């Protein structure tokens, strides 16, 4: 039976499924580690025993315990991205959609989910695989992994919450896909791993793993990339916070035996209400447990490998939205409210600016408000709304982009660069907010196809081209067809830096992405906190 | 007889003089002091003692002895500058344009001459006062005072070689023209002072000093201010030149009476030969022996006095040219020559930097190359050469002027300001170098009134506005013609800090001159160094 498929853990059965006027075939919630609870939990995870029967796939699984966003109940700009099944720290599945016929040997697409590493479900709608699969005809398989204290708590030296499990459980999910994606027609010597802000990180994180570079052969990072501020920490802060926690809790805190077993007795809810407690400044953009610098995972400093080339080279494709930062000035920044312009005084500004750059001292805050001031009209609301909206995006993820870039296109095979800058007109977010992150994924994924969720026709023709590049991409290594009539994403090089834009307009290519800034954020302002 | 005036210190005889189809009255070399020479080399200073007969003031005093501009011989763009007669230390005159016939009692303006304090002469042609004495029928002064170590070597605390002893050349003038200028028919209760460069510094230096404000009524400073940073240093580093200068001419350096007596040994030349060795830095823009913030002239430090209002309040006319570093650059800068267009490579530049910001540690120099590089083009060697030229210009005039300006109108009666960015049509210096400074001069003076000078018809309606706009700003405290139906030059006040292009075009008034560079100079920058 086409439902039906044996794979090395054993039998699984998925379920067919309609899309655009036709059906194909979907295997959903497959098992590919051992539940990580009990004594499991914060804990390595390991593989999943085979079993017998035949597993029924046809479901969602549940999605992993995380911090759930409450600030707008009932809107659906936020809850689209709320888990939509019940939360068990059993959660370690993956899903994949198989063109029908299934294919002998098809290209293959993993999506790994953004949320800060604090949360993120695999089963979203926004994350609905059959529109990809079916129109670029590619397996394309979704994983999860935990996140929140759960996935990365870390107490370096211990082998109990060692850190960084989280980035194991998307490993292992790897490993499965190596392992078995032959079985529903993929071909594992072609599979691209991709994904969003946190995704996106994650992404460039197994590029620079040792464990994890013979698991895939490409790349796409959506909106985020390893180097991020807010994507790792050292051990001793990972630490530092992993004993905050339990002092939340009243734990026992004179040994790290105890202060595990302490933090495994607790319900889930007890570590998630008390989550954002550790962070060590007033900050935006910053989440509590994030991977951890431990001298395993990452074998040095994410910078020395950089310089030094050490890390797997192949092709990428990559780029950014143009307004990064508004959503996380909505939640934390003082003057912005969802339904308001949000024009920002020059008080509100300079809150904004130290929030944003919470390890800045006051030389570097004063840099900082110097660079994006326009001087002739300092009090022009708006100017200031949309400066604190580059400053946040530029620091927090189009520069460490900008950067990633740059030292990878160095060693790497070839890199497609893009600048996503159409917003949806759909968009339920208000327009001060601009081309929102993860706005883009909506796109990729193909939502604007179906009728009833009402994207115009340029919007459905958008994502027919974006969903074929990263679908020509992923086959080739290229984004362009080989003969074709349409323009050309040129490659990215250290020496032109070219890029394109994204958008319903006819495409345009350009050169060093925001090079002012990023020249600001990881040269001088570095420079300028490190001498002083 | 019109011609012949009796003063308190003696009968002077003028000569008549012709002046565009008419005539008036010339008093020149009129003394205003004892000759400095021999034993008063380097002393303050004394009146010119009484004289019987008549004083010949027919012909233009010698010039004070200084440096002179070789780097271009035969070329009048730098010979137009140099010192046009004799040069002596028995050089302390004024020189006197007076309309016929005699007015009773009119207004006085008074001219300093600019050089960086190292040198200058009241004889220069593009300073000739009977343009303006006639066309505006006011009473035109030049003065004149010692420059280089001349007029400012300084041992604080000996009283022989004091410093400062220029400035108080300036000053004796200043009170001979209080004293006497009514027997010429001046009215010494209206007389304005105004300079260019070092003489716009002086000016504003007799606003700030207790024993010169008494002397004059208004002022008028072009291209500089008195916290310009070449126009003073402290009464150390005054001390370390001074040494320096000896120990270059083989001085006993054992004590201050030592130094002193060898010094005043030396001929003239002696002096000016090795004046540019003692120099801290290898730099452009800065000059040997300048003023020195000695408790005396100056009470406390400049800024101290600015921000306490510890200075004379009244109306003041100020501004600068649109070029003001070219002529510094061209001198001293790699890269620059007076027959190429000079375009800039990028290691010129950072070369270039270094010259500018001599005082400025490597994230000082880091900053500045920032603020001006435009990274989207960054080898464009029109760029970098107009982004050197404005860097020298905004550091070392428009926005220490700007700081002037704005810490003086708190207190002040009434300020205007102007941007003169007007490039005269016969100028021989190249066209990189744009509206130069002191090319403002020749307008001022009304030189393009002169047909054989060869300006066009628009230029002399330009000098013909400025001559009135400065006249009646003297005469009045504004440059403005009560009733006229000519757009109005506004007030330059705190809040709305308006200032005005002067050109051959139709008047425009702008806001915040150079703001964005001016608050990295003025307030960031002075931040950086001072933390790091
Ligand atoms: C990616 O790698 C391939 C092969 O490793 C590069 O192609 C080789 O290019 C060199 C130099 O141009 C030739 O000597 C070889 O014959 C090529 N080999 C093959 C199989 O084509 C290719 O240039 C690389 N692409 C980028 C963008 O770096
Ligand atoms: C310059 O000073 C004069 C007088 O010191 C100012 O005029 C006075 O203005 C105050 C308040 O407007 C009135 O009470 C007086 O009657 C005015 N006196 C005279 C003689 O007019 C004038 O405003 C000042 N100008 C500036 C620009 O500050
Ligand atoms: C498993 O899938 C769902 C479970 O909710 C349901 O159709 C049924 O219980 C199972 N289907 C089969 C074929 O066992
Ligand atoms: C003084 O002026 C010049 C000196 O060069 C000459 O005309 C003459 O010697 C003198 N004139 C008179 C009237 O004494």
């Amino acid at each position: 039976s086409e439902l039906l498929v044996n794979t090395k853990s054993g039998k699984v059965m998925g379920t067919r499924v309609p899309v655009l006027s036709s059906h194909i075939s979907a295997f959903l919630g497959i098992p590919f580690a051992e539940p990580p609870v009990g004594n499991m939990r914060f804990r390595r995870p390991e593989p999943k025993k085979p079993w017998s029967g035949v597993w029924n796939a046809s479901t969602y699984p549940n999605n992993c315990q995380q911090y759930v966003d409450e600030q707008f109940p009932g809107f659906s700009g936020s809850e689209m991205w709320n888990p939509n099944r019940e939360m068990s720290e059993d959660c370690l599945y993956l899903n994949i959609w198989v063109p029908s016929p299934r294919p002998k040997s098809t290209t293959v697409m993993v999506w790994i989910y953004g949320g800060g590493f604090y949360s993120g479900s695999s089963t979203l709608d926004v994350y609905n695989g059959k529109y990809l699969a079916y129109t670029e005809e590619v397996v394309l398989v979704s994983l999860s992994y935990r996140v929140g204290a759960f996935g990365f708590l870390a107490l370096h030296g211990s082998q109990e919450a060692p850190g960084n499990v989280g980035l194991l459980d998307q490993r292992m999910a790897l490993q499965w896909v190596h392992d078995n994606i032959q079985f529903f027609g993929g071909d594992p010597k072609t599979v691209t791993i991709f994904g969003e802000s946190a995704g996106g990180a994650s992404v460039g994180m197994h590029i620079l793993s040792p464990g994890s570079r013979d698991l895939f052969r490409r790349a796409i990072l959506q909106s985020g990339s390893p180097n991020c501020p807010w994507a790792s920490v050292s051990v001793a802060e990972g630490r530092r916070r992993a004993v905050e926690l339990g002092r939340n809790l009243n734990c026992n805190l004179n040994s790290d035996e105890e202060l595990i077993h302490c933090l495994r007795e607790k319900k889930p809810q007890e570590l998630i209400d008390v989550e954002w407690n550790v962070l060590p400044f007033d900050s935006i953009f910053r989440f509590s447990f994030v991977p951890v610098i431990d001298g395993e995972f990452f074998p040095t400093s994410l910078e020395s490998m950089l310089n030094s080339g050490n890390f797997k080279k192949t092709q990428i494709l990559l780029g950014v939205n143009k307004d990064e930062g508004s959503f996380f000035l909505l939640y934390g920044a003082p003057g912005f409210s969802k339904d308001s312009e949000s024009k920002i005084s020059r008080e509100d500004f300079m809150s904004g600016v130290k929030l944003s750059v919470p390890h800045a001292n006051d030389l570097g805050l004063d840099a900082v408000t110097l660079q994006y001031t326009d001087w002739m009209d300092d009090n022009n609301g708006i100017k200031n709304r949309d400066g604190l909206d580059d400053i946040v995006g530029d620091h927090n993820v189009i520069c460490p982009l900008m950067h990633f870039v740059n030292k990878y296109t160095k060693f790497g095979n070839g890199t497609y660069l893009y600048f996503f800058n159409h917003r949806a007109s759909n968009l339920v977010w208000p327009e001060w907010m601009g081309v929102i992150h993860g706005y883009e994924i909506e796109f990729v994924f193909g939502l604007p196809l179906v009728k009833e969720l009402n994207y115009t026709a340029e919007e459905e023709a958008l994502s027919r081209r974006i969903m074929h590049y990263w679908a020509t991409f992923a086959k080739t290594g290229n984004p362009n067809e080989p003969h074709s009539q349409e323009s050309k994403w040129p490659l990215f090089t250290t020496k032109e830096q070219k890029f394109i834009d994204l958008n319903t307009e006819p495409m345009k290519v350009h050169q060093r992405l925001r090079v002012q800034m990023c020249v600001f954020w990881n040269q001088f302002l570095p420079k300028l906190l490190n001498a002083t």
